[PDB]
């Protein structure tokens, strides 16, 4: 499990950098976008 | 860097104050479920 601002995509495409890096199953937190910002985690289940 | 403990009745409000704390960037080490709510424990480097 782990929190990660990932990078500026400018574009909703970031999800995938959230998948590719963090996987199917995250939270993201703080979506608010020159190009766009989103700090997802995922956790470490039980 | 540090690791710290962490509280909230859900897990939504947990992860925030592990941000606001930490940061953006951190390590979720725990996240198991304690008798009142969540307990998160994050380290960040």
């Amino acid at each position: 499990g782990k929190i990660k601002r990932f990078f500026a995509k400018d574009m909703r495409a970031a999800l995938a950098q959230v998948k590719d890096t963090l996987g199917s199953d995250a939270v993201i937190m703080s979506n608010k976008k020159g190009g766009i910002e989103i700090v997802a985690a995922v956790l470490e289940h039980h």
